[PDB]
């Protein structure tokens, strides 16, 4: 079974700010999501990101992450993330599932 | 059965210009292709665009989309998609398709 | 058997200079890597890479490439690639395995 | 996709003679069926067929064949054969068919 | 996933009787089993049941089915099944378990 | 990669006499073949047997096995086995073969 998706995150003035887990990074924001496959799995399916939609701010610099946390057999969490004095007016992440 | 490629989009100089379908954007230009499978779906395969080269002005916003418009048994219609006042010297797609 | 991996290239001070295969591009670095999979293939799998990271300085021009090199049944060879002034302060490429 | 199923065909009484088309062969007589599969394959299935119950008089040799003639992707013609002075009570040819 | 197995039902005398669900049948015995897959299943698979061995007095009708009861994700309940007054030596069924 | 085919063992006067390997059979005979695939696996598929013709003297027992030996990926070692004073004028075995 495979399923696809897109998660639209956005301006980055509607992400929430979470607290670092890297230490050379502050302000890290992020658009975290759960999603939820309309076919459930059974085993957790193997998940790939992609990030196809970018607008990004050219006086500072490009920071952004398709961070890819968990996955479950019924769905997983991902995230758009950024940080420092980034802006992200717009980041959308396609994502594919395949069983096994 | 799964089959992949890529998709140079090279300059938006060659890019046409078409319609906005987004409010907020002016300016938007598209090197649209259609790809065909080289073995044939039955029903329409699974699809995940991946933007693997980019080659963009820094002096202006980061402005791209990988965008997919309709997948059929046959082939799909995807783009590399900018607009405003966005330069892109380079763009490319890498793709892959599964049946179900 | 569908495998995934990710593959942090990190700063580009670490990426060695390679010799440019293309004309238009001087300067070219590149960290590439030898994946092996964990699970072997006996036909070479089907291999989508995908950029899940990026941080990259604003002054200069955004020149990024997820090169994928080539693709054994026992693993694959690909990269990030940069080039010119470019300067790449992080660079990951997530990618999935599928047999056919 | 994989699909399943059972030919019951009975006794030889309400079965056809057919023409033989071998040679040592007289009397031949056919419950020949048409089965078309719930959800049609595109490229035929690969098919086996599997006698799963048998009845048949004791005073003369047992002559029995699952025959499969044919396998279209929408379906596939198959019968329970037998010939000479062979009686045949009862006999069920389960059958599976799966894709490629 | 495909699991594959044998079932040896072997003499009748440690068969038990069970009753007739068929009018037109008496004495009605069976050995059944309820085979619990190796690798379980999440959905039940598609089972196929297969008479490779066959011990039968040929004083007496030939009157045997492999009868396939149930199929869960877990495994199944088949049986080697016999009638009336035939005496079967042996009888084994192999088969096979496929996902979808 | 499922693929299939049919055995025909033909006459039991053509067969081997082969040494039993079960304490309470004399005179086993066997139609032994080495099948190969066409399309080579490379791990071992896992195979089903299936008895579709049969053509035995009803004078007297039936004693017919279709036997299992082997499966490597390259392909497997069955055969049409019987035993005692059976008599087999016919016996074909269809299988079939997938990867896993
Ligand atoms: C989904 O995401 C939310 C937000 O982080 C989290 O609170 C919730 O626990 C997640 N669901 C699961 C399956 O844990
Ligand atoms: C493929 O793309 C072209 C350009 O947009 C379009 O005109 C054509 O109709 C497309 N083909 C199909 C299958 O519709
Ligand atoms: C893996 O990469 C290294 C570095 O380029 C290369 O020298 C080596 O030959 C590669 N391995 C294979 C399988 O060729
Ligand atoms: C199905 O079987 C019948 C009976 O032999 C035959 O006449 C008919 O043509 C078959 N259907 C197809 C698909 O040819
Ligand atoms: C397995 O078979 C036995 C014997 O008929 C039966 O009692 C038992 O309930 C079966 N197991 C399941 C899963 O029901
Ligand atoms: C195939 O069968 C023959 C006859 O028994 C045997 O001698 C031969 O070794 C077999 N081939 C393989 C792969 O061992």
């Amino acid at each position: 079974r495979v399923q696809s998706g897109k998660i639209n995150c956005g301006d980055d003035a509607g992400w929430a700010k979470v607290p670092s887990d890297d230490p050379g990074r502050d302000n890290t924001r992020e658009l975290a999501k759960n999603i939820t496959f309309a076919s459930p799995y059974c085993r957790p399916p193997v998940v790939l990101l992609s990030i196809t939609q970018l607008d990004v701010e050219q006086s500072q610099n490009l920071r952004v992450i398709a961070r890819l946390y968990s996955v479950s057999p019924t769905g997983f969490k991902a995230s758009c993330y950024t940080w420092h004095n980034t802006k992200v007016y717009s980041m959308s992440i396609s994502w594919i599932s395949i069983e096994n």
